């Protein structure tokens, strides 16, 4: 083995904490999500927790509603249980350093981006014209 040389998704490695939530209840309605589940998750504050190890990126969120765990290659599907139990097809890319992620399932999709603006971690959900904002901040 040798030492790999860093990369632009470095920005993101490290451990995260929830911040503020905006508009996340609407855009969990717009996705589908049922009312206890909402209701929850909504409450949830994660430490959101992301590393990468040669190709493969790794995405941890921890919360007292649900833990999650996806392991990926840029530009390469996967299949991903979400969180309130959607089975999707996922693709992660980079565009001009947001990572974005689009879930699709039912024929439906949404899209996750995140963005470093500042100190903070920014997180975009959008489901149609549903918009939430989340800022994390390092733990
Ligand atoms: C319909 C929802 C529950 C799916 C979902 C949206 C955002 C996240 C992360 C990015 C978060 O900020 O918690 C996790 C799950």
């Amino acid at each position: 083995q040798q030492m790999g040389r860093g990369s632009m998704c470095d920005a993101f490695v490290g451990t995260w904490k929830l911040v503020s939530s905006e508009n996340f209840d609407d855009y969990m309605k717009e996705v589908g999500v049922g009312f206890a589940t909402r209701k929850v998750a909504g409450m949830a504050k994660p430490n959101m927790i992301i590393s990468v190890n040669g190709d493969v990126i790794t995405i941890k969120s921890e919360s007292t509603f649900k833990n999650t765990e996806i392991s990926f290659i840029l530009g390469q599907e996967f299949d991903e249980v979400t969180a309130d139990d959607r089975k999707v097809k996922s693709t992660i890319t980079l565009d001009g350093g947001v990572l974005v992620h689009v879930q699709k399932w039912d024929g439906k999709s949404t899209t996750i981006k995140r963005k470093r603006e500042d100190d903070k971690l920014v997180v975009e959900c959008v489901m149609k014209g549903v918009t939430s904002t989340r800022v994390y901040e390092r733990a």
